[PDB]
């Protein structure tokens, strides 16, 4: 019973424009508003056509084949179809009081992925470390530290067109948690053996769909694929130093606890990746406020 509520905030990002006021009763598309007026609005930036940008509706000879593979853009979203109300993409958390694709290049879905790197955190000589509250061991993912907003992350990106989510993945991770765009050449092949291995392994779906972002519109939104490779032993990501890519301003392993705060949703992955490793996760159990 929780509407989407970054969707909904103003002005939408990088613009002065409001959105038109959507009251959470009104959220569901089922739920007749026959006077809803959500203002119009696509960035420059969008409208100017570059090679990630949809065409608009209107252009001719524009003809997506939306809820599936559409040649090098995969318009199928992963929380299941979404219906096309006057030729384009509704939403499928709701309104938002903006029709439009605001900053987002494509109609509908727009693919992220976010690769989620752990390991156990380990003392000075390579052993577990466990925390005396939950009684398991303490868990690390790498993060980076954006250097827009300075907020701290996992290292994701936007699916580029024609690229595979198993792709960007690896190639998100690599550049800017590792700087591989520029480390001593063959000396990439390594990173490129290493991360073979480790996103050889098996790795877990931790979240597919949509996410609530402040860039969404009525008619397209942001959706990523949050996939968990982990290092069980250490070998894998023992020699292999973190180096931020030009796009973040830090990184490093942080230690996973419910008192770690990220960008986006980035907590509530990290909060199942725990789960399904068996990891710490409560750092305060309220113990006192029962004590005598
Ligand atoms: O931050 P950018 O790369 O611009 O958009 C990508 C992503 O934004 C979030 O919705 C997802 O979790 C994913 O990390
Ligand atoms: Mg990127
Ligand atoms: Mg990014």
């Amino acid at each position: 019973e929780n509407s989407h509520n970054k969707a909904r905030t103003s002005p939408y990002p990088g613009s002065k424009v409001e959105r038109s006021q959507v009251p959470n009763e009104k959220v569901g598309w089922l739920v007749e508003w026959q006077d809803y007026k959500p203002v119009e609005y696509t960035a420059v930036s969008v409208l100017a056509g570059p090679r990630w940008a949809d065409p608009q509706i209107s252009e001719s000879n524009f003809s997506p084949k939306f809820n599936e593979k559409d040649g090098h853009v995969e318009r199928k979203s992963k929380n299941g179809l979404y219906e096309i109300e006057n030729g384009r993409p509704r939403n499928p958390a709701g309104r938002t009081g903006l029709v439009g694709r605001g900053l987002l290049g494509r109609w509908g879905p727009n693919h992220a992925a976010d690769p989620i790197i752990t390991r156990w955190k380990r003392d000075s000589s390579g052993n577990k470390i466990m925390h005396p509250v939950s009684g398991k061991h303490i868990l690390q993912f790498v993060a980076i530290k954006r250097k827009d907003c300075g907020e701290w992350a996992i290292p994701g990106g936007m699916v580029d067109p024609g690229e595979k989510i198993s792709a960007t993945l690896k190639r998100e991770f690599g550049e800017e948690a590792l700087n591989s765009l520029q480390k001593t050449s063959a000396e990439k092949r390594e990173i490129e053996e290493k991360l073979h291995k480790l996103f050889s392994q098996d790795h877990l779906v931790i979240y597919k769909g949509y996410v609530d972002d402040p860039r969404n519109t009525d008619n397209a939104w942001m959706e990523t694929e949050a996939v968990n490779y982990h290092d069980e032993t250490g070998e894998i990501m023992d020699n292999l130093m973190l180096e931020a890519g030009d796009d973040a301003g830090k990184v490093k392993w942080v230690d996973i606890n419910d008192k770690l705060k990220l960008y986006a949703s980035h907590s509530q992955f990290i909060k199942l990746v725990a789960e399904k490793r068996d990891a710490h996760w409560s750092e305060d159990s309220e113990a006192d406020c029962h004590a005598l």
